[PDB]
């Protein structure tokens, strides 16, 4: 119902564009009984409609290799019409076309390079010498002949804007050339095709800026006004400014395009007469449409605003927007990414009366989008786009923008052992070689990366789930965690049930917890988030808070994204005890964090983990289910684990095959990861000790150590010490026993 | 502008945004903008020599305006446009509906009855709305690229009265707009047990402002404050969702410290702030989650900081008692540590009532386990009473992470399944007892004793 | 051939000394195309407009002269978040900057180039695609990029025999 | 003041109490001391232009 606006629905003039065997630029060609059907005769004009306001005429003749649902035409009603292969477009008599008196034609800069004769004499004679073609303003049409065919662009028309191109006709090639790069822009022009995703916000605009002006009987007969403010707002990168172009580039009203500090003037009131100017244009033009680019620049709050100027202009656009003197159907449409930034009286029905949220997009809205923007690029068939699709998170679509122009700088990379830098020119042969694979867009993937966490952005020394030894099913809980919100949503609704979000590591240290957080951060298939704890504390009052609502929006944007914090403890500690702590700021903290993670806000897929050395003293209102609803405990590794972590630690590393690592688990009992991996170290070392004394040796004579040695072990052994002591542990089970009893049921049977 | 109103007279003078042109001089840091406030003041103390002009002036920001020109002599009547009540509403739907092509369903009543914080603009955009609503049921029949329409579509169009009802579900007051937030749809039966907290909260809400009539003649003023206290995870949060959804009064729901900023000044400013669009927006609802940050012990802190949290309580202690009873402002606070709320917060006159939302006992639990396991395919064998009866000291989140964790088991024996199939080729339509069961030796008990 | 717009926008961010400044001017030197430079405090100035009129006069004088390289070094003094920025002045000219980089009117041939130490003081609207496409780590050389640093800075100079520059990179 | 110095090509400029105008960018809260320091930064910077002109700053 929102998006019926959006539908063609098949009308007969509706016909799929097809590719033409035999027809000329002025000609296209349908299937019989689709003329019969639309009462067309062979040779009546036609005309065509197109995207972005773009009218065709042409001759239609009779094809019998036509499809029913399809209309032939060649390169260049296509490029006139703005459309491509597949595209829908409106075919419909056109009434009264005269034989044109006169048509003023200019070629295009690059066509007629190279070309000595007449451009005219060669070109255009001929080819209109009782050519009978229906020509329209703004159309370019090519012309075969000579050294290089020369391109033609209609700039006038008599009459205007339809015309018939007779023998008695003058055409005359003179004036400027047409830049191609002019026409270049012209093509590659936005319109509500190239927005991806934000179908329901596309439907309502369209309805609000496209309707009124198409059928303005709808609204006169149902006796309202339309509504005529529209913000748009959203996280950067979501598409407000692409939509306001296509707009622009869609619509027959007249646009204006207002950028917030191009309003400022450094004059008393000139800043207000650059507004009153802007809406005096806008009136002047009849339908019009107002867009003004980051409105937060020149419409603050008025309470909030220091500057006399800047409240003056807020006022200024409040009485233009909405004042005595109404607006003459103007449409007003703004952009920014903090719609609460501006004034609250600007949001109300009578100035901005629709708020458009330019949202995060799904999955099958960022296939859309590299769909668009994969349109014009060369791709090879191996490029799946819905698994590019899948892998990107937490993208808008600026960030598929760049993963496509990454993937396309590495096929150019790829190329630059053929190509040359300093050369003139480019070869052919690698040019036709040239394409966009797989591989490249996997490349793009590894390096994408939203850019709404770039400073959330932290190196992880790449850490896979091989690299932890033992922990098994805390690798398979957390494997889970991630992977089954994310990859079986549908699993969920069916079992009506929203998935646990919420993971406590605690444990004694040295056993694990940063290294799953590791293997989390590079193996599961989400955006990650990476905070110590104190990092968000800061000075000031209010900030701290203001940093945990930050960090905890921006994991909402990226989501599904893990948030991580490495020691919880000192974020998250429980309430009333400090007798400091600034003004209760990490009380504060503690009850942001709270309201962020478990408030009346809907829940997102955001995974917090928190790894904590000590959990009792953390607040007992995080621990409860729905806020880190699991709370697994990372014990000293038994002598199976201690295997698979020397195993683990020693994979990538040459050892002896003489070394025993199960005598050496058998022997370390007590000892943590960090211990053995002190230990393969310590050997490690003793090893690279003995390979420096030999080398020395040789450089005295001339003026060993292949691998670790079982020796090696034995001396690094000597030196190891058990770093947890018997009381930590002791510590630890007894907060692991009382999360035990506290269910008062070591096994739960129910009742036959 | 004064000289020609002269010449013409009588004149009369509107000037709107009054408080672009007239700031305080004091706070003024421009030389032009006073000068131009001085004029002001010159030209409507000589207002009386002139003979039959009037100036009247519009401004949304009365507090902004220099203070001499709201004396005697100049700018001396005030008009206050207010929030329209439920007949003023009733008459702008008329007047914003006389000229819409209405049906015959449709009950400007109602409508009127739901607009609880509607101004006029925003009963202007709900009409716009609606109409819109009508529009977009014939895009089916309509396509936007048509040129033209058949006159019969134009004769079928027509705004009913499912329309406004759509209206009236988008339909929000402008001025909280900025407070919006996302609410979970959670109903009264989401919620188990604390059936007589549903139903205080319930009889709160609606008496005061249904029958106000009936108060006043027994001479007390309802109760504008209910404070929640009680063990985390024991459903506060979850019944302000409820009451977000089902009351039919505006919510503003704010987080703790939402409202504090560095700046000083500003943080007072936004309670203020706050308190305003919750008056404006009568029968309003404004929830405290996690209260204790907004409104913690004075003096506990005092030495440790600069001293803005004081501040912040002393200007939310005045906003509480500033509240005249006929604005219909329900404050609700919702804290899982009542030891350290400020004890002048919950003194009479504000937050006066004080409910404990305490660890379910069986018959909750039974209420629970059936409200979070309502919508799930659930099998018959699975007995919720001995759940229930296992589960002593459980609190509604311990109950729900039991039956999340089925859930978790249920979908990994499915997608196990699947699994196990494409491999043969190259299930589990319920949850069951043995899900639960493997669910519970996980569960722990949250709240200690 | 391959249909992609190659990107637009660089962020050099470092520890000072690291040679961002000095890579814009070797490449200020060592292109065809017209080089505009700009300093972040320059642009500041007391009266309300003139700022974002230097901007906006800066962007035009590149795109007359265009394909162009616009380097604006010190991005941190001109361009800081506006969420954390009491001032007008400077969230007006970074709207400025965003309009200018990215805007319903998109430059055609300029390069944007930047320069900061601290590239998370940015406004993060900036480290966008649109505007500032990629950001280059200028970072702390290691052994074998410091002794061409001393071979670069050693060529003028007349040197004895017994200088030994692997010497001295390995020791600092 | 720089470019007043630099007219006089034999000029010594002299910033007495430099500490007050030049803090810490990043730990001064005051947004113009960071700017001042970069724009002092930049002044220095191109400073020398092989120029007989020499600061000293106290
Ligand atoms: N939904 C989308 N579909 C297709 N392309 C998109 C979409 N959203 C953004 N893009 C592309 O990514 C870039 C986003 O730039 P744009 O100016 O549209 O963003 P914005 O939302 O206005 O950002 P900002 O808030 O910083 O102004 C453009 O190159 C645009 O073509
Ligand atoms: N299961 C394991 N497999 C392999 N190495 C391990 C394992 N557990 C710990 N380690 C080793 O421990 C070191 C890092 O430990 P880690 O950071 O994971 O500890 P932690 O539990 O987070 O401790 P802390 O409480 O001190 O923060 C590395 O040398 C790593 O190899
Ligand atoms: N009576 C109940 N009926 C149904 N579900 C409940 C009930 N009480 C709690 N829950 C569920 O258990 C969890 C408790 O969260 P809730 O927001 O209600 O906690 P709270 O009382 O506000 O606690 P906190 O002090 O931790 O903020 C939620 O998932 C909620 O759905
Ligand atoms: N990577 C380098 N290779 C060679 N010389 C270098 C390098 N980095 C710095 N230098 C030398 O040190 C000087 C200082 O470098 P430069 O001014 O570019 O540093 P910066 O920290 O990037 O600058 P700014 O902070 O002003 O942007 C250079 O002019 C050059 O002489
Ligand atoms: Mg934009
Ligand atoms: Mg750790
Ligand atoms: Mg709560």
């Amino acid at each position: 119902l929102s998006t019926a606006i959006l539908k063609q629905k098949n009308r007969p003039n509706r016909l799929i564009v097809d590719e033409a065997i035999n027809e000329d630029n002025s000609v296209v060609s349908l299937s019989q009984p689709k003329m019969d059907e639309l009462q067309l005769f062979r040779g009546d004009t036609v005309l065509l409609k197109g995207k972005k306001r773009r009218e065709a005429v042409c001759i239609v003749l009779s094809d019998d290799t036509c499809s029913d649902e399809k209309i032939r035409m060649n390169r260049v009603v296509r490029n006139n019409l703005r459309v491509r292969l597949g595209d829908v477009i409106s075919i419909q008599p056109c009434p009264d076309v005269k034989y044109g008196k006169r048509i003023h034609v200019l070629p295009i800069d690059d066509t007629v390079e190279g070309i000595t004769g007449n451009l005219f004499e060669v070109y255009l004679k001929p080819y209109f010498l009782e050519a009978y073609r229906p020509i329209r303003k703004g159309d370019i049409f090519l012309v075969r002949g000579g050294m290089r065919a020369v391109e033609f662009k209609v700039v006038e028309t008599d009459p205007s804007p339809y015309c018939i191109v007779a023998p008695d006709t003058v055409i005359h090639c003179e004036g400027e050339p047409i830049k191609r790069e002019d026409e270049e822009e012209s093509l590659n022009e936005v319109g509500y095709d190239d927005i991806g995703g934000c179908r329901k916000q596309l439907a309502q605009i369209k309805e609000m800026v496209e309707l009124p002006l198409r059928h303005p009987a709808l609204f006169k007969e149902i006796g309202v006004k339309p509504p005529r403010g529209i913000l748009l707002y959203g996280p950067p990168g979501t598409g407000k400014t692409l939509i306001a172009r296509a707009v622009a580039n869609e619509t027959g009203a007249f646009f204006f395009l207002i950028n917030g500090p191009e309003i400022m003037s450094k004059l008393a009131g000139e800043s207000e007469s650059n507004l009153r100017k802007a809406f005096e244009e806008a009136e002047k033009n009849a339908p019009a449409i107002i867009f003004i680019d980051e409105l937060d620049a020149i419409a603050p709050k008025r309470e909030k605003t220091h500057g006399e100027v800047e409240r003056r202009i807020v006022s200024q656009l409040l009485t233009l927007m909405d004042g005595l003197k109404q607006r003459a159907h103007v449409i007003v449409m703004a952009a920014t990414n903090r719609p609460n930034s501006i004034d609250p009286a600007l949001r109300r029905f009578g100035r901005f009366d629709r708020e458009v949220d330019i949202g995060i997009p799904d999955a099958t809205g960022r296939l859309e989008i590299l769909q668009i923007h994969t349109k014009n690029m060369k791709l090879a068939d191996d490029v799946d786009l819905e698994q590019v699709a899948n892998e990107t998170h937490g993208h808008v679509g600026a960030d598929l923008a760049a993963l496509c122009s990454e993937a396309a700088l590495q096929a150019i990379r790829k190329k630059m052992d053929l190509i040359d830098l300093e050369d003139e020119t480019i070869d052919a042969e690698v040019m036709n070689s040239l394409a966009v694979t797989m591989d490249d867009f996997r490349w793009a993937l590894s390096q994408s990366n939203p850019s709404a966490l770039r400073e959330t952005v932290v190196e992880v020394p790449q850490v896979t789930w091989e690299d932890i030894g033992g922990l098994e099913d805390v690798k398979r809980e957390l494997q889970e965690l991630v992977q089954y919100p994310v990859e079986h949503p549908d699993k969920f609704l069916k079992f009506g049930m929203t998935p646990s979000k919420g993971v406590l590591f605690y444990g004694p240290p040295g056993c694990g917890k940063t290294l799953l957080a590791k293997a989390i951060a590079n193996e599961c298939q989400a955006n990650f988030i990476s905070i110590k704890g104190p990092e968000l504390l800061t000075m000031w009052f209010g900030e701290s808070e203001a940093n945990v609502r930050e960090i905890f929006d921006k994991a909402r944007q990226a989501a599904p994204c893990v948030l991580f914090f490495d020691q919880l403890d000192s974020i998250a500690k429980a309430r009333g005890g400090n007798i400091g702590d600034g003004g209760g700021a990490a009380d504060r903290v503690i009850n942001q964090i709270l309201t962020e993670m478990d408030g009346m806000s809907t829940k997102k897929n955001v995974f917090i983990i928190g790894a904590t050395n000590r959990p009792d003293i953390i607040d007992p209102a995080i621990l409860r289910p729905g806020r880190l609803d699991q709370l697994i405990y990372i014990p000293l590794p038994d002598e199976k684990s201690r295997v698979a972590i020397l195993k683990a630690n020693l994979r990538k590393s040459p050892v002896a095959k003489d070394v025993d690592l199960e005598f050496l688990a058998k022997m370390t009992n007590g000892f943590s990861g960090a211990d053995l991996t002190e230990i393969c170290q310590r050997a490690c070392k003793l090893a690279i000790r003995e390979s420096i004394e030999s080398e020395i040796r040789r450089e005295r004579e001339r003026q060993p150590v292949p691998e670790i040695r079982r020796d090696h072990f034995e001396e690094a052994m000597r030196f190891a010490r058990r770093s947890v002591s018997d009381n930590d542990i002791r510590k630890y089970e007894m907060f692991a026993q009382t999360l035990q009893q506290s269910r008062g049921f070591g096994s739960f049977r129910f009742p036959s």
